[PDB]
């Protein structure tokens, strides 16, 4: 397993728990309705240690870039400004966010050709499945 295996355009095909996760983050109604309705593509690109993740839906486009292992300021889709670190560890990309004394982790892994995204904050979870598309 390598980080390069995560590269490409991926399309959301299933979501569980996301609304509960957004509620744990304290996201307000407008953004929760967007999160519930949007069916994003995620575009992952990497060159060595540089990683970029872009998302595109009918509602919103987002993007961040980082160096694997380096702490950086991430402005999230819900508007937090987190201290984030991304690492490819034990066959997953792990995105660890810290802000205001809180923490949340997002993992991304290839399983049976699909991109499995899992979110957690304070034992509130979600699982989002994406299929590789052209
Ligand atoms: C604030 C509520 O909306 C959203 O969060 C949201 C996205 N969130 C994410 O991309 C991450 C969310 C956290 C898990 C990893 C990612 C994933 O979705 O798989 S993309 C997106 C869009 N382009 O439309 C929207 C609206």
């Amino acid at each position: 397993a390598t980080v390069q295996q995560l590269e490409g355009r991926w399309r959301l095909v299933d979501s569980k728990g996301f609304d509960e996760y957004m509620k744990e983050l304290g996201v307000g109604i407008a953004l929760r309705k967007m999160g519930a309705m949007a069916k994003p593509d995620c575009i992952i690109t990497c060159d060595g240690k540089n990683l970029t993740i872009k998302t595109e839906s009918t509602l919103k486009t987002t993007q961040f870039s980082c160096t694997l292992g380096e702490k950086f300021e991430e402005t999230t889709a819900d508007g937090r400004k987190t201290q984030t670190v991304c690492n490819f560890t034990d066959g997953a990309l792990v995105q660890h966010q810290e802000w205001d004394g809180k923490e949340s982790t997002i993992t991304r892994k290839l399983k049976d050709g699909k991109l499995v995204v899992e979110c957690v904050m304070n034992n509130v979870t979600c699982t989002r499945i994406y299929e590789k598309v052209e």
